[PDB]
């Protein structure tokens, strides 16, 4: 129903990013526009892949949403949404052999149909296969001391062509980038968890062959992929190296998990950054550098059955090293195994492996390089971009129109909470966004 | 949405009853006219003082059978505002049941949202109204054919009767109880239905210990029998049971297949042979049986009575499998009845206060009920005949194509084990509304 | 430390079959003889090589479906060295056991446990003998009394055969697979028995698109159907069920107490009628149902198939219901049979690389075995009789009272539902030490 | 089997309590004296309370055990023993209704009885109703030099008099002591939760009084209290404070609980400080401050009950306070309630309580004070006793025989691991303790 906007108008809105975030959006604002719901803007969003895709680099079999299914894009902002999932199923003709499943915990490559589903609908004002390069200034006057736009622009990831887009405001839910090891090589056999899917069988080709393979963190990341790894290569021998002594179990109790309701933003928002900082520090385990105790257990177990089978953990096919770092890599010739030194890491081993799958996080700082063609319109002494509760960032108010704005979408934690780079208040806070950028055009 | 209709006027529907199965018939009629998802002359008559879904039973920690899924809209149109989801939201209440992560709320809890759901209908519903009679009517006085029906009710406070003519009825009464033959009338004999309005007012004093006997081993003995145990600490508590051992209900998804609303049409085209094996078959779904984790909590009970005691004869709380009543004697209130047992294969004397007789229900009350119009079915015909639409043979000859009756949750052998439960509510109710309603809303 | 018998010698008790049944008759010889816890000429006869415990179906992840409590010694003495728990001290493995919160051992790590049991009484097991007949024994020529019995062995690789006397025998040789009566004889035609040592030889390219049928919808075809997606992850494959669909094992406490060890002498002492109508009535804690667990698993295979195509008859894996198969062509060179399908109610062909039929076992073989020895039971019995403490009825007149047939684990009628189990064997190997050597130890 | 020694003689060994801990050490010892497990040493126990009792005060209706059954008091030292838990319940006729239980974790108290049917079979050496008060030096010649024995002096809790008992080794295996926050004043209605079950029913008879009772803390003991008082007086106001922002939930992962295994007590043990302390606070969620994820989901199911009913948290019949801490408690005079006073925990509000539970857990210092007048035979410069591996401690060889020594059990987290403190290593320990007593006397 949403309207394509000519690339060359001004636009309204600019969401750089098609992924939850940005969706979450586009929902929203259909609802809002819907008169069955309610009491067009010029937008457009730029997406890099080339069509709508969910982590697809670690759609792993089996693999689940660590979220309840009523967290979707639209239900806990009105159920009575096109956009929810439980709608999405019905139109599929699934709704009933969803309900016999008993899960709260669809796959998530049933998550991500969902949201393709969702994403399908606003095709007409998604740009795929553009990546945002930069952003810079716009004046409608040029002897203005005063910027009023801003020009988006974009490279399209088959020719390299550079496209332009110009509008009053910019959305920036670009996700996050991955995190590796500042030590380790650039190096073909080295793989983010991001890539395991998508480049690690072009590398490894032949699934039965006995590949050395190592995994790299402790976290759900590095657990799906070396559970996953023994199934996808049988013969192969894994080897998961992590600097904490176990994996340690997500905490999924339902007093701590309250800190993910959208009503807590406004809450944690309003707290000093001192507070903010300890409360995340103490509910970092719902989150970071945990696994759900399920994986763990299964895992646990084929660790079990390899000592059936052979009491001397040293000779198994699949292993476990805590408490180690990896202090050297040994990459190059044509031999196809690359040379892992490993230490404690408490405060040598080798290993011989055909790859090395790095799942040590992400980072969510990239708007900054984005926005660096801009950030000398944001207030005297910040070295970051500043949200506001409703995610606009700080601009010094004598160099940009109250007209033109940027928002920060999902990159927020410190500011907003934990649940923010999550699918938890995404319907909610769509909503609210736009509220703020669209709510006097709409009224 | 739903406008009163002049209790004077010739009615398009009337509906006997207003527990779930009609509710959804409301919900689906106010769906049907609700613009955002796409006026009759419709009433309800309820003999209870307001909705209350099998209030009698209402015992602490009672849950939902049955997926919140199941809800009186969804599964026609998750978009309706009467979802389960949609009340939650209403009641600022979603995300705290999210953060509940159940699919099975507390039956308190569905009674609650069902009620909101009646309370949208409180104009077009008289409650208070205990239906007696349905009557002939013939608008011709020169034609004997019958061309629609007086529906004569008892106001349950007054005892006067009032008449109110209509085209077409629906008799939604739900069930009966069903009492094993030949027990004196006694008001300490209570029938697991009044467990909760009637026990208490019998036995008043928490702490007194009472001997009270449970006959049954499905669903309502066990919860039964559980709760008596906290809610009378001091009492000696017995379940009787004709069977070896309480049985686990059949929640296993392949199985459960037989309740999806789509498997109507395919049960009802079988043949009477083949619809009475399936339903022998599936018995173990619903019928004498029990959830297994109030199984397992029962035996845990019993357990703990056994470490403190290895004679089972001396323990406060007891079942006795495979037993009989061959009588209830009694002598009046100043002594306590006595249970006389027998085995069950084709003895003891208990000596209690009360007895909670748990043995089912019937749903045949539609036939007394329709006493005065059952010389208009077919020649030959001693019960009503339900077509798949739930509309039951007239004979063509004797009553118009304008005036029809309808019959819901007591079409089983018809239409399968769905059909007393919530399970395909809001489907039927589509239906309903269709099969009534369509060509006048189609006008 | 039971001591080995001479073969030419006449023995107290020979026992035909060395799996759990006999294997727990042996540790609860072992115990008795412990002053420790509390020798007779005793051997065991093997068909196996070594022991094994339905090495046809040990399938990937399968586990126990009865705790570990319940293995061959813990219910009737937890002191054994015989137990689960002391099997594993002595492997090491006994906190990392704890630590996997389970009573259901992998298949596999229970088979190895009666392993380590039954490698302590090799000395008075001989493997690779197959016993072909028992033949009544008479060592009195002035006396028509049968006082002792020859067991007769066929050598599994040599071919010869053995002559062992004995003047009590324990039958203990489990079950023979059930075949459909209608199905032809055909190498790509397997057992769920022959699963693991059978289809593999057929079947050797685990890539291929092979069509693979399954017959039945037990625990045995619901296992089967599961793994052969994993092991042929490009098969075609179709579970066939006369049924509507899996049914759940009862697993549910007080309905499980029909296992307990000492519900056997109510259940012996009940009623023929009453018997028949209790085992009925009990059927869904063991057979023709499924643990729901893996009809979850499966149902959930089912539903992802479903997300990526809304219509059933194109998907990779298909569960085929209330089918039965009235007919197989399986003659000519075509590597793939066709098999004819109707509605198991009281025309559609499936064309497959092999079918996979897991439709149970029967517990009658003893009645073969014993034919030469039948002329001994009473006048008027068909089927041999065990009495409560196992032995078979014989005629008085004819056998004498120092010499006796004893029945294991195909006494269901007479027993309960516990008998073909390992549910009671611990218990009922204590009951048949005292039975066959009680007076002999006092 | 093991026969009294007179109290007036050289004992081998006299252990200063008979918990979970000496009740190993006994059982070891019998099983190390027994020619069917291992082809008699004077020694006797004191004992605080009147018979064997396991935290009696904290013996809640329904609460269990938190290790696993096959984590007794033998079994992974010798499963042959007659003292496992399965031997117990096969001597008492339970052992196949216990399998049909299907759980891991008795309720504590079948583990009581499990624990004193050990007992009662060591009752000719112990002696109960003695509170040990002081263990003094020892000299057989006095005029050397050279302390060989110890005198234990024991008031016997019935009359108050004063013995002794002389012993070359001692084992001191007493638990822990209540710790209560330094700021609470003494009284009545404050009572710590070790004293639940046994004091608070004195001080409030009335089961059905609407009491206001508070209890202080969010570990495993406060959980299990304010969950238990809504059963107990079900017509009372219970508020539960805490410090913490919520219940947070205990580690049962089984990678991080191979922490207990008892062959991890020699790598704890052989680490430097800095590491045990690193590692003990990593390892901190398994034990302390958490409650197990069902208890915290059962109370959380209770507080979304009462939001059914009523919205407003300020209304509900139980309630938790969190990121509180008492700064205040006035308490004198007739008034039957306290009044406590609330501000927050971060770095006006008051309740008035008839009763004040203080869950704040336990240290375990109070060996200190009873070998005080033996730290003199400590070598030169320390100011806390020093356990070895195999747990004596450290004594100067010029003061003490080399036949003379102190152990202590319980007591060494810091140096021996988290299982120190627990039932997880005491059948494995008992063994180890019996070796290095009476190794050589054996041999
Ligand atoms: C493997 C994995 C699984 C997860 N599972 C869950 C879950 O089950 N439940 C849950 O609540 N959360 C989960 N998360 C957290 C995750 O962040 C959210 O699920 C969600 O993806 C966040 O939405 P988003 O729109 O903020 O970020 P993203 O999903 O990352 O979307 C960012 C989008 O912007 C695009 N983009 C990036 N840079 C540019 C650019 N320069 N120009 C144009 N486009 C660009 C990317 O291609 C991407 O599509 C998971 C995270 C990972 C890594
Ligand atoms: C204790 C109990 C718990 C259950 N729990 C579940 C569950 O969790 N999930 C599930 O799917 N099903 C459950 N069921 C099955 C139950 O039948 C349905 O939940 C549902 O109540 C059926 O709806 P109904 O409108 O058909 O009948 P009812 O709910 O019985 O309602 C019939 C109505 O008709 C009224 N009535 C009867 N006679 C007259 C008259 N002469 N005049 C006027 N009014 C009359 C009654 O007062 C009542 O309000 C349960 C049944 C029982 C007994
Ligand atoms: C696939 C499968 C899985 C099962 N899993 C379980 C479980 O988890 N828990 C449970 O309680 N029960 C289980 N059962 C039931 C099973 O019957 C028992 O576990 C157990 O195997 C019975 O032991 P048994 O010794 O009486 O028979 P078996 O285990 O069958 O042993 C009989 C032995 O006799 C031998 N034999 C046969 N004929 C001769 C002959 N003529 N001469 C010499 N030797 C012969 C056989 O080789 C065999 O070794 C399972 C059954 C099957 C088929
Ligand atoms: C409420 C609670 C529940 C617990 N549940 C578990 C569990 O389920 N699983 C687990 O692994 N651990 C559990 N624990 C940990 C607990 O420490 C162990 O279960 C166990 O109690 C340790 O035994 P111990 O003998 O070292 O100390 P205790 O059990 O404390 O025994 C110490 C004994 O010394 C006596 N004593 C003290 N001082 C003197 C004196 N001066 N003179 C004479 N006698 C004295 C006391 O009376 C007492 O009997 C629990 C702890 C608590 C508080
Ligand atoms: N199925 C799903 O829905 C799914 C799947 C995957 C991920 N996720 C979610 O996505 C988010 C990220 O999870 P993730 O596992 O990818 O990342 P993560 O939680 O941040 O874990 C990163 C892991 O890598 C380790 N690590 C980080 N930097 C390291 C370094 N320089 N050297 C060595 N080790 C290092 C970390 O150890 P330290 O803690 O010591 O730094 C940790 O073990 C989580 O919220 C996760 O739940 C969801
Ligand atoms: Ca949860
Ligand atoms: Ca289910
Ligand atoms: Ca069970
Ligand atoms: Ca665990």
């Amino acid at each position: 129903r949403l309207r394509s906007t000519p690339q060359d108008e001004l636009h309204d809105l600019l969401c750089v990013g098609f992924g939850p975030a940005s969706l979450a959006i586009a929902i929203a604002l259909h609802d809002a526009l819907d008169p069955r719901l309610n009491k067009q803007p010029k937008i457009c969003f730029l997406e890099r892949q080339k069509q709508f895709a969910w982590h697809s680099g670690m759609l792993v079999p089996g693999s689940k949403m660590q979220i309840s299914f009523i967290k979707d894009l639209a239900t806990l902002r009105d159920p009575r949404s096109s956009f929810t999932f439980l709608n999405y199923l019905h139109q599929k003709g699934r709704l009933i052999h969803f309900t016999n499943l008993s899960t709260f915990l669809p796959a998530r490559l049933e998550f991500e149909d969902y949201m393709r589903w969702c994403a399908q609908q606003f095709s007409d004002v998604v740009a795929y296969g553009e990546e945002v390069v930069e952003v810079i200034p716009g004046k409608s006057d040029p002897s203005s001391s005063v910027v009023d736009f801003f020009t988006v622009r974009s490279r399209n990831v088959e020719t390299g062509e550079i496209s332009a887009r110009r509008t009053r405001k910019v959305v920036i839910a670009i996700g996050g980038t991955a995190k590796m090891p500042s030590g380790l090589p650039q190096d073909p056999r080295i793989i983010h968890s991001s890539k395991y899917c998508t480049t690690l069988p072009a590398l490894l080709k032949d699934k039965s062959k006995p590949y050395n393979i190592a995994v790299l963190g402790s976290g759900q990341s590095a657990a799906e992929i070396f559970h996953d790894l023994q199934k996808r290569y049988p013969n192969s021998r894994t080897t998961l190296i992590m600097r904490d002594s176990a994996m340690r179990p997500s905490d999924d109790s339902p007093f701590v998990n309250e800190i993910f309701n959208p009503e807590r933003v406004d809450k944690f928002y309003s707290q000093s950054a001192a507070e903010r900082q300890r409360s995340l520090l103490a509910d970092k385990a719902t989150n970071y550098s945990v696994v759900r105790l399920e994986l763990i257990e299964e895992i646990y177990n084929d660790m079990y059955l390899q000592r059936v089978k052979n009491p001397d953990e040293t000779q198994w096919q699949h292993r476990i090293l805590p408490e180690r770092k990896i202090t050297r890599v040994e990459h190059h010739g044509p031999q196809s195994r690359m040379r892992i030194h490993l230490k404690s890491s408490k405060p040598k081993e080798t290993l011989e492996v055909d790859a090395l799958m790095v799942a040590t996080g992400y980072n969510r700082n990239a708007h900054e390089r984005l926005l660096s063609k801009v950030q000398h319109l944001r207030p005297t002494g910040q070295d970051q971009w500043k949200p506001h509760r409703d995610y606009r960032v700080e601009m010094d108010p004598s160099k940009v129109s109250s007209e033109a704005g940027i928002w920060l979408q999902g990159c927020n934690e410190r500011t907003h909470g934990l649940s923010d780079s999550l699918l938890s208040v995404l319907a909610v806070r769509g909503g609210e966004m736009v509220q703020s950028i669209f709510g006097e055009q709409l009224e």
